[PDB]
């Protein structure tokens, strides 16, 4: 079970286990994701990953809030972006 | 394990790996990342299979075989902003 | 399975995973599409680039400043990938 799908609509892939990495466990961090819509503008308010801003990411099919796009605030950081996804919002 | 997906024509050139496959919501494999491809021309939305993306022809850098297309998002709110759609028959699963 | 590739010096800091490895064309340098926990030092240079058409930028562990390798950035838009990491294999430790 490599595919990680939206738990709400069940059929929509958001990421795969192949994309998981460890920046430092409610929040999965992946390099890549799909089938997400970004809501609003980035914010640093209470960012869990200092030096990154977050943007709400919802399932493009059912609007379930799956997590956030994290965007680097400085060009010297790696990666420049990633996804922090709520593990309970994904199947498996 | 045949993890490496190589250009079937020149055989030696890796284009992607099974690690990069994803499922966008089928003759065409979609991967987040690929290598050893040259882009031909400028992006086009004409008859795009993935609405909201433009396509650019992608050929093997070694033998110029047409492997597939780079897909590039037309809007900032889409994820991913880019991916590759590769013709499955243009690739050889290689254990290396 | 040791999927995680960590900085050998500070041991606990993940830099990449085996999932991100690809083959551009050697023994010494691992090429991966994605990495984390690296700081870029200075500006890109093509001087003695091992990967013709790419510039290199020194990449050091953000925790202990160990020189792990380089960010490679494409000098032409038609190349794929547009960036990757070339990491000295001996600077990394396979971990969980
Ligand atoms: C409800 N809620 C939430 O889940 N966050 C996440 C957003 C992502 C992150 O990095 N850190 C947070 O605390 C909020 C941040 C500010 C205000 C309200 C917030
Ligand atoms: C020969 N040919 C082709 O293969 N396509 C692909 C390009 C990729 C895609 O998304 N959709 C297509 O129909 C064409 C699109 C327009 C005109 C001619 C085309
Ligand atoms: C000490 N040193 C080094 O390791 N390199 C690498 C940088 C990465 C690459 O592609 N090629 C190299 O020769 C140098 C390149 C120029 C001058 C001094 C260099
Ligand atoms: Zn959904
Ligand atoms: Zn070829
Ligand atoms: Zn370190």
């Amino acid at each position: 079970p490599t595919s990680l799908c939206c738990k709400q609509c069940q059929e929509t892939e958001i990421t795969t286990k192949n994309e998981i990495f460890s920046l430092s466990h409610e929040t999965l961090t992946v390099y890549k994701a799909c089938n997400l819509n970004l809501i609003g503008r980035p914010s640093t308010e209470h960012s869990w990953f200092p030096g990154y801003a977050w943007t709400v990411a919802q399932c493009k099919i059912c609007a379930s809030h799956i997590g956030w796009k994290f965007t680097a605030t400085k060009k010297d950081m790696s990666p420049q972006k990633f996804w922090g996804l709520t593990r309970s919002a994904l199947l498996p």
